[PDB]
């Protein structure tokens, strides 16, 4: 396989006149979204709301909270579907992702860009690389890795022959994707099923719309029955229920730190009642740099700062939020990103397709962003530089900001934001090395980082001291924007178990091989010649 | 790339070379104490802790002093692994490979003799259960897991202009805290090689009970040209080691085998601890089974008694792979009984070292030896219960315990469910028209799976049968016997209780102690912010 092409969107494309329809199709509209188990459709009187981040008095979706006695429901009927659906050869159960993935690709690729723009606040270029690309390109290639996982097989020698069954975890799985890509919700479901796993998918809340989207789609593809159940919920009750059942076998998360922990925690708490020992895989976000040496190419540092720090306004758990900078290049950098600055467009995505970005997600996300920027008006250490203006009063909307902090271990530098919020930090050019270090020790993460330079030495010097800050990390390009089968992405630290989604070994995080040895000749008696 | 194969099992046929080196390292420990220190880095260190290892079929034959690390010395053993990891997770896969590959060297030749002889004596091993064990299996642990390694290296992405993608397969940061049990001197090579092979640092906790071999290793693996304070050897009391490096920021892994309730209990610490650790450490178990023997009536009756014989009894049954359970049909069972115990009468029970007509030896220590009575007893008392063969046992020289053959009336008596460690075989005869109904309590009766084997002639009962115990063994055995996994054939290791089930023996094992950083380089300028769809 190839990774999916990145469409152009050209003034008279197919794609672009494709998704402005999509989009008028979906301008004034609300989804029923059920909860799905099997094939019931099924409402509680929970009943939640999704709303348009750039334009919140739009409900894009009206969905509910399943209850505990549901999901309990529909853990029974997953693992009643769960046996047959392991022993189809793997090659049967990828055909469904391979046209899963066509489908994306072509008739439905619209639909689903158009879904996580209105519903998430997406542009039309980061839905495009989400919804469609990233998505495509995990269907695709996780059923490349699995066709090919099946023929790494054992040694055999005569009169024996050895063959290892790559099983699906005895149990269900729950996975837990987060809002701000349309693409790992697929994925965190996705991958698990693929290995002849039963999932229950709680999607986030304010990612409804497209989750529900890529759901159909796997239906539609030829996925039976209760292998995927449908089950938005709230948070802390989703949590306790899976985590209560004797047949969890794993979890699949993507999410707050906190939450990961607690959920390991309440594993561990009933660790009695488990058939087996279930299998926890985590990403949970990081607090990424962007190391500048002075030899860099300024203009390479300043629109890879730009669209790392801000696209998507910022809300990406690889995006740079700490900008370190030499003295030597800071009148330059400074000037630059100031003036760019001001050619940011904020705005709606559907209606603008020159809006850089769009509204932050949710009115918890707008108040937490906002505490920040009170902070940064407080500080001793905190100098914004630009913007920090900010208004809710019809999306949640912040404009990009860049502050400047004198204090190269303020809580602004070590504590995740998931806004458009760039903290600049400005070092003395014979401090390099001493700043490189403050990279490293600074934040609990290790997701992203990047490193500018033009010095060969140098990179080679970054590199090695900077290798436990990220688990994907650049030079000389900006620290978002991974690509399936080309950068896997993870990292450890606080960042979660690094299974590295989009490379070739996260798959096995959901077998649990079986080795059958068959030998072909009687046994023979018990002793041995050397006894005689 | 790497080109490696399995060690060959010598025949110690009479006059060979290796029996009679075997033969003289025997008579070399025969009279024999080791003071057996705890090293950090290179220096040997003694606490006031002294134990005592002694051999199972001698008791009165202390084969090694030893002492228990204290928490002042664990710290500093840490402290001192940690100093040294950066610089050993830098160097090549290849140079750190090529440790373990001149150890496998020395294993094979010169140090064959010694390892085995302290297995034998020290854990009480025949000698061909300590030459598939100390010898065969490790050897081909640190081959295997070398080649598995140097290969994993070239297991790199796509990479599209204008840029160039990398894998590092980084060690894991922090240490790893290995936990080894007494019935494999090759496991803890494994347990605390596999992670030091993969780029990181290790303390070792060796088993008790398996002292005399496992110094053996660690020292071979040093003269092989480990650097200090790669792999620090720490034997420690259980619960004092297990607080200690769950109480540290920096552990990072946890590589485990023994009881289930000690695995729960290590897992259940890391995750009350989890806002101290700098990451979140892995935890991987190998955890013991109740594992089974079917026979179809379609089944060839030699080798199912055979077979079973070998499983159920070989190192009197210490194998978390051995037969505990016989499910027989009505209309082969007076064939296989008859079989079962005429065969039964001619097992030679004895010292390993002075008679090599030995088939299995005592059991390993005094606490094994009280369990195991205490389930003869029960096979006495019980109305569903009956001694077929052997129950009796005796400890005034060695903890011997003779080879016990019980049959079971109940499919779900508490012997059928609960692992012994000991020569213990329970057999439940099942009517032949009821065979179905049978495989779904061989499925459903424990709580463990690990190791089974289906003894069937005909292609459409192996074929049933293997869908139907899919999740109740991980290793799978079909008209073989139930232990004796080969590296590289068999990778061992099963779900359930029976662990987390990274299989150790294959490919993927490795993966667990590694954490990949992905590098891109992108080799031209980033041009504009904007995207052109914006004009
Ligand atoms: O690198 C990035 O920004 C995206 C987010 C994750 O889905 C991984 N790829
Ligand atoms: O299968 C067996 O009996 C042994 C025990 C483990 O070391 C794996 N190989």
């Amino acid at each position: 396989v190839a990774n999916e092409p990145i469409l152009a969107f050209s003034q008279g494309s197919p794609e672009r006149d494709a998704l402005q329809k999509a989009l008028k199709d979906l301008k004034g509209q609300t989804e029923a979204i059920p909860c799905v188990v099997g094939d019931e459709e099924v409402w509680t009187s929970d009943i939640q709301y999704q709303l348009s981040p750039f334009n919140h008095a739009h409900k894009v979706a009206k969905f509910c909270y399943a209850d505990k006695a549901l999901l309990n429901r529909a853990i029974d009927a997953a693992l009643a579907a769960r046996k047959e659906w392991d022993l189809k050869p793997m090659a049967d159960r990828a055909q469904v992702f391979l046209k899963a993935a066509d489908m994306l690709s072509g008739p439905r690729r619209a639909e689903v860009l158009a879904k996580t723009m209105v519903g998430q606040g997406k542009t039309v270029i980061q839905a495009e690389i989400d919804a469609a690309a990233e998505l495509i390109d995990f269907f695709r290639f996780n059923a490349k890795f699995a066709v090919e996982l099946e023929g790494e097989q054992p040694i055999s020698v005569p009169p024996s022959t050895n063959h290892t069954v790559y099983r699906g975890l005895e149990g269900f799985v729950a996975a837990i994707s987060p809002f701000n890509f349309t693409a790992i919700g697929g994925n965190l479901a996705g991958a698990p099923a693929l290995m002849g796993n039963v999932v229950l998918w709680k999607p986030s809340d304010t990612a409804m719309l497209a989750s529900y989207a890529v759901y159909r789609i796997l239906r539609e593809a030829g996925l039976p029955p209760n292998i995927i159940q449908f089950v938005p919920a709230d948070g802390p009750t989703f949590g306790d229920t899976v985590t209560s059942s004797e047949h969890l076998c794993g979890i699949n998360f993507t999410g707050s730190v906190p939450t990961f922990k607690h959920l390991w925690r309440q594993v561990a708490q009933n660790l009695d009642r488990f058939r087996t020992f279930p299998r926890l895989a985590g990403e949970c976000g990081g607090k990424n740099f962007h190391f500048v040496h002075s030899s860099a190419d300024v203009d390479s540092v300043v629109s890879g700062t730009l669209r790392s720090a801000f696209e998507y306004g910022g809300q990406k758990c690889s995006a740079c939020s700490r900008l370190y900078v030499p003295k030597s290049l800071w009148p330059q950098i400074k000037g630059r990103l100031l003036e760019e600055h001001s050619r940011i467009k904020v705005g709606d995505p559907a209606e603008d397709f020159g809006t850089f970005f769009s509204a932050v997600i949710d009115a918890k996300a707008f108040a937490r962003i906002k505490k920040w920027l009170e902070h940064a008006r407080s500080s001793p250490s905190l100098s914004i530089l630009a913007g920090g203006q900010c208004n809710e009063s019809v999306g949640y909307y912040v404009e990009p900001c860049i502050i400047e902090s004198k204090d190269p271990q303020e809580p602004i530098m070590k504590e995740e934001i998931f806004g458009p919020v760039l903290t600049v930090y400005v070092y003395p050019d014979d401090k390099y090395r001493e700043t490189l270090k403050l990279v490293d020790s600074t934040t609990s993460y290790g997701l992203t980082g990047a490193v500018f330079a033009q010095d060969k030495a140098i990179v080679q010097e970054a590199t090695r001291m900077l290798r436990n800050a990220a688990g994907n990390f650049y030079i000389n390009d900006k620290s978002t924007g991974s690509v399936v089968g080309q950068q896997p992405f993870g990292g450890a630290r606080a960042s979660g178990t690094n299974d590295k989604p989009g490379g070739p070994h996260y798959i096995l995080r959901w077998t649990s091989p079986q080795v059958i040895k068959e030998t072909h000749k009687p046994l023979g008696d018990w002793r041995y010649s050397y006894m005689q």
